[PDB]
């Protein structure tokens, strides 16, 4: 399949050999500072080493603006939190880092402080200027599907159209094709039922010709199906990661790294990946 | 898909609604008797109730002749062990029971003592007379793929041919089509690599037009891929059960019932089963 590797500055990721595990960094902010305090940076570094030891290939690190139950946060604010965490994890853990942000100033600073991949939940549509940051630093950029409504004419046809609008924004900024990753955005502007329909038809995403990241870890559509709370979603999650790899994804973005790494590796063996 | 239900005397199994979990009964024999002692029958009954409570739809119970690290055992011997266990589990747990045996006298006695399904690892080839027991009691019969060599010309073509030889034995004894289940026999007369090749191509088994049971729970091909001991094979197992359901299986035969039931149910939701 892939005739190139994902170039991540110091690191190379081969897309043919294995499904790549991206581990979700658990960020617990210190009640008493706006960023860079010992307890919260040390929590982040130890969690990254755990994930590295359990099999992660990329560490994903987010600021308050994109991470669930928080209010919106300033750009100045998001940078103080996240940049000390990038610096520490980057020096201390030998894996590429993706910065999860949709804001172009936050992406730029995160890269300067040692990030390799940009993870955008708005697919360059919130701030088109982020695709300019990508092209300049020449870093991979994940363009996730998202929209500000759930009025689909045909769920998958529309998702593909919305992903191409993202791809067009990126390429018009000089983003090289080999620095584009797509994401179907499970959980984002989709009913519980639309989420399962996108799972059921993920293979259609491969016609665009770019690697696909999948992120279903613990999402509430799992809780919809199984009737289970967030901490009881492991098995449900593992089902979506296996279906996702049978359907052609190159990455998955998971909390339960040790578990999902074993499922990934068994699946790779069976489909004949690598 | 299925225009009929699996009729199991007292119980009916709908093949369209859900993947059916068959739970593997843990049989720990009493050092001091040849069968029917309290400790070992009570262990069996409590394990069945655990599996019922965790989501199992069928309980699978085997005698010494088919269960791994034991020597061959007599017919008289296999009946004393297994028949007290059938009687107790059957009265006490409200689910169909399958008797795992390839011997026609053992199958007959197990049914008389309350079993609903026959599970034959030799596919009626060890003792063709078992298909006569099936037809008479009019019970479902699982015909697993197995052979006495690993000289395949084309693994899957040969498996399908060997399964049809089984089906021909069964039908020539008066086994109704609706009482036939096939099994690709993962682990049986196949290298670690042949096992993955059968996983990769299980969907071909559906051309025969019968429900398919899959049993990969903890098998050593998982240990081959992941380099993990028997008790560390949960994630590997879950991968094979999901690929198996994406490929059209109606049953899986599992040790880890609670876990594999959640994965089964998420998968059902995504493929649109039920
Ligand atoms: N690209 C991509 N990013 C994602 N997330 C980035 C935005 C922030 O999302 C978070 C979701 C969960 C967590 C957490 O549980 O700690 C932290 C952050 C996806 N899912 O949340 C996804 O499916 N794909
Ligand atoms: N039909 C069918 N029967 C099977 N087994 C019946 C024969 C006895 O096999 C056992 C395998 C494991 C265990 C156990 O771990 O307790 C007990 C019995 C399959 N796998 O072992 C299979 O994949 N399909």
């Amino acid at each position: 399949k892939w005739d190139y590797d994902l170039r991540c500055g110091e690191y190379t990721l081969n897309l043919n050999e294995k499904t790549l595990i991206m581990g979700i960094l658990n960020v617990t902010p210190d009640s008493f500072s706006d960023g860079g305090s010992y307890n919260e940076v040390d929590a982040a570094v130890r969690h990254a080493k755990e994930m590295r030891d359990e099999g992660a290939h990329i560490i994903d690190i987010g600021g308050e603006s994109t991470r669930p139950g928080f209010a919106k946060v300033s750009v100045e604010e998001e940078i103080k939190r996240v940049v000390p965490m990038i610096q520490a994890v980057s020096k201390e853990v030998k894996l590429p880092i993706s910065i999860d942000t949709y804001k172009a100033e936050v992406a730029k600073q995160a890269i300067e402080a040692g990030a390799h991949i940009i993870n955008d939940i708005w697919g360059a549509k919130a701030e088109p200027k982020i695709a300019e940051v990508a092209a300049h630093y020449d870093v991979p950029i994940i363009l996730m599907h998202n929209r500000d409504n759930m009025n689909y004419r045909n769920l998958m046809a529309d998702m593909i159209a919305d992903l191409y609008d993202s791809i067009k924004i990126a390429k018009d900024a000089g983003v090289r094709d080999e620095n584009i990753i797509l994401d179907p955005g499970i959980g984002f502007a989709k009913t519980p039922e639309q989420n399962l329909e996108a799972m059921r038809n993920l293979e259609q995403l491969n016609v665009l010709g770019y690697p696909v990241l999948l992120g279903t870890s613990r999402k509430s559509f799992i809780g919809h199906v199984l009737d289970l709370p967030v901490e009881e979603r492991l098995e449900g999650t593992g089902a979506t990661v296996c279906l996702g790899i049978e359907k052609g994804c190159e990455f998955v973005r998971v909390h339960d790294v040790k578990e999902m790494s074993r499922m990934a590796k068994m699946m790779d063996a069976m489909i004949g990946k690598g």
